[PDB]
């Protein structure tokens, strides 16, 4: 089901049991995953979030982020709690009203309080181009080629400890999945074909953790799209899909009418396809109702390799071509231990004072930033470099930026970089011990902005740091509505 660009979106709780275990959850638009939240570049969204949450078991208390849209001009729409907002508090609703000037591509949309996004409230976000330079590579590009992959928990998010290595009890594609311990046969989704045609799939990762090894028997995919960015044409067998990433892909649906099974491992929890965990099934019309028999390539001979993307524009790569050669450089020393996550020293703790009003309350400098060590600013129109050296206990993990996309410069294993045509997306693998993934952009964007690992339990155990942005620029380049303003008195005055 597709809404949007102006709609009302309602939090609510309500119990789900989409691999035969009823738990509570916290569901955005009443379903599992929300419904699409959809429009066409440059369309203003005004999406009206009623917070009518109840459960505080998965909290009351909610705010939504756009994910990979760069919100400029109006970071107080972003999302995360205590950098660009307090949260919505139940009872009360909110106007994220925002354009998306220059996007086109596959989104989502989550909670960006605490873990809550992990007990339900995801969603895919598409932005439709009308003059797409991919539409003719396909015949078919609607609601039912939208696949979403997702983990799930039979424990509460917030009592998972924490961390503590989290596993998944689930893997659910479109909604739908089988337990990975004492599976049930309960329904799978079907995503249904017709022989001949060719489909836009965009492939989502609204994963809370995992990483996902995606593939479908006896087809191939052409990966078209990248987090958002176009790219040019690649085929692959397997594509490795890491939280909060996403992919378009033409399938062409070219192999004898029947059932196949589409596959996604997840890199922790159940291993394998045994009783049909980890699958959905991909059925051509004409075929029988009946479980697809069909069995994996034994080696898969053309898995998605990150350096093999480019982007179909002319995107290149800001600054000089070798490393540093950037106006601000900067190599992050990411850590764990004791059951915490650093970046350079300092584990992430949100603030009481949203980073966002805190600057529009006269904070001029990060050192005046609260969090204190959370915080780095960044100067105005110049070209940055952030280098992420892994090794931080696992692993791997996928960082995102908001605000913006990057050249992925060097990926995970390969030491080598790129500064010609890398490919440019939102989230990225920052591999393993040795490698030295590393980014670039333009800040052609006033605002505090999150930088942290996707994986949800590592941001709650403090993996992130926010990159304040032209803070003089801030203030003007962002005006807020009172409802904005309105946000932290009722929060503060609610708890
Ligand atoms: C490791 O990454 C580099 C950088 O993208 C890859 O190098 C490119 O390789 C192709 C041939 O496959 C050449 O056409 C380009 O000239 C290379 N670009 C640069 C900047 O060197 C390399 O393929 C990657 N290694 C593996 C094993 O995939
Ligand atoms: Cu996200
Ligand atoms: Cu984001
Ligand atoms: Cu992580
Ligand atoms: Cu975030």
């Amino acid at each position: 089901v597709q809404i949007g660009p102006v709609t009302d979106l309602h939090i609510v709780n309500a119990d789900i049991v989409p691999d035969g275990f009823v738990r509570p959850a916290v569901n955005a638009g009443g379903t599992f995953p929300g419904p699409v939240i959809a429009g066409n570049v440059g369309d203003n969204f005004q999406i009206v979030t009623f917070n009518q949450l109840i459960e505080c078991s998965m909290l009351v208390d909610t705010s939504i982020h756009w994910h990979g849209e760069f919100q400029k001009g109006t970071n107080w729409a972003d999302g995360p709690a205590f950098i660009t907002q307090c949260p919505i508090i139940v009872g009360n609703s909110f106007s994220y009203n925002f354009n998306v000037p220059g996007m086109a591509g596959t989104y989502w949309y989550h909670s960006h309080l605490t873990t809550q996004y992990c007990d339900g409230l995801r969603g895919p976000f598409v932005v439709y181009d009308p003059n797409d330079p991919d539409a003719n590579l396909y015949d078919v590009d609607d609601d039912t080629t939208i696949i979403t992959l997702a983990d799930w928990y039979h424990v509460l998010a917030k009592e998972m400890g924490a961390g503590g290595a989290i596993t998944a009890d689930s893997t659910l594609i479109d909604g739908l999945g089988r337990t990975h311990v004492n599976v049930a046969a309960v329904p799978l989704s079907v995503i249904t074909v017709e022989v001949g045609k060719r489909y836009r799939m965009r492939l989502v990762s609204i994963s809370c953790d995992p990483n996902y090894d995606f593939s479908i028997d006896g087809h191939d995919m052409t990966i078209i799209e990248t987090d958002g960015v176009d790219s040019q044409e690649l085929t692959v067998d397997e594509i490795q899909i890491f939280a909060a990433q996403r992919y378009s892909f033409v399938l062409n649906a070219n192999q004898p009418v029947g059932n196949y099974w589409i596959r996604a491992n997840p890199n922790s929890g159940g291993e394998g396809f045994d009783g049909g965990i980890n699958s959905a099934i991909l059925r051509y019309d004409g075929a029988t109702t009946a479980d697809p028999v069909t069995v994996a390539s034994t080696v898969h001979t053309k898995c998605l390799i990150e350096t093999d993307l480019h982007p179909l524009s002319r995107n290149g790569v800001p600054g000089n071509p070798h490393q540093g050669g950037a106006d601000c450089n900067l190599n992050l020393s990411l850590g764990f231990a004791c059951g915490n996550f650093v970046i350079n020293g300092v584990s992430f703790t949100p603030p009481t004072v949203p980073v966002l009003l805190q600057i529009c309350s006269g904070a001029n400098t990060a050192a005046d930033l609260l969090p204190s060590g959370s915080v780095i600013s960044l100067p105005s129109n110049s070209t940055i470099e952030i280098a992420l050296p892994a090794g931080a206990a696992g692993g791997p993990h996928p960082f995102h930026l908001h605000g913006h996309d990057f050249a992925v410069s060097e990926s995970a294993s390969n030491s080598t970089s790129n500064y010609d045509d890398p490919i440019w997306r939102d989230v990225v693998s920052i591999g393993g011990v040795g490698d030295n993934v590393t980014i670039r952009f333009c800040t052609d964007n006033p605002g505090p902005w999150f930088l942290h690992c996707h994986i949800d339990w590592h941001l709650d155990a403090g993996f992130a740091i926010v990159f304040a942005e032209d803070i003089p620029n801030t203030a003007s380049a962002n005006p807020v509505p009172e409802a904005w303003s309105n946000l932290c008195p009722s929060y503060d005055s609610a708890h």
